[PDB]
């Protein structure tokens, strides 16, 4: 089970950059990840982990959640 912050649905619509530095800031135990909407990933579940998918445009699209 995770600690802290799970999900940033308001962070969908930044710009990637910024948001993987806003996550970081609001849960201290994670690494956000910035990637390419659509990119494959590992099927584990981590509680360090946030990936944060962007559009061609470096704009988040997805939800980042802790996973």
């Amino acid at each position: 089970q995770c600690s802290g912050k799970q999900e940033w649905p308001e962070l969908v619509g930044e710009r990637g950059s910024k948001a993987a530095k806003i996550i970081e800031n609001e849960n201290e135990d994670v690494r956000a990840i910035v990637l390419p909407e659509g990119s494959a990933v590992p099927r584990d579940l981590r509680c360090d982990r946030v990936w944060v998918f962007v559009d061609e445009r470096g704009v988040v699209v997805d939800t980042p959640v802790v996973m």
